[PDB]
């Protein structure tokens, strides 16, 4: 299993993200959003958006997770090391989940900001990675 590199950034990560952003099969729209988001980031951070983005990813990606693990004949909610490909998925999912919930009028604005915030280690997605590491710690 593999994905295709986005035209513009030639990035698979970007493809994986245009995926979670996708709604109703309107890919052109989910693409316009992510690229316009990436431009909002550029003009506002004056940085390469891919740089902000990986930073955000780096801060939102869980390393520990708590999952069911039937043992004996019972189910024990347990703390497990998330895997490379899972961290990226969760990260991208969390970045796109909360961004959806934000308040900017626009989803490119909403996606841009959630990514910028997360690049600065704040916002809902980073929180999600925190609670998450929280529970995995406790258990």
């Amino acid at each position: 299993r593999d994905v295709l590199p986005d035209p513009i950034y030639n990035s698979k990560l970007v493809t994986r993200l245009i995926n979670k952003i996708m709604i109703d099969g309107k890919k052109s729209k989910a693409q316009k959003i992510l690229y316009t988001a990436f431009d909002i980031i550029r003009e506002r951070t004056g940085k390469d958006p891919m740089e902000v983005f990986e930073q955000a990813l780096k801060n939102v990606m869980p390393v520990l997770e708590v999952r069911a693990r039937r043992v004996g004949g019972a189910n024990y909610q347990v703390p497990v090391e998330v895997r490379p490909d899972r961290r990226v998925s969760l990260g991208l999912r969390w970045l796109v989940q909360y961004a959806r919930l934000r308040n900017e009028k626009t989803m490119e604005e909403r996606l841009a900001n959630e990514i910028m915030d997360a690049a600065n280690n704040t916002g809902a997605a980073v929180k999600k990675r925190e609670d998450t590491h929280k529970m995995a710690e406790a258990n």
